């Protein structure tokens, strides 16, 4: 119920922003 924030929200922030962000710092 509460598990959303570990799994639905966090691990779709890393995967979509932090990805995003990371990846074209890195570039």
């Amino acid at each position: 119920g509460i598990g959303t924030k570990i799994l639905g929200g966090v691990k779709t922030a890393l995967k979509g922003a932090l990805k995003e962000l990371a990846s074209t710092y890195a570039n």
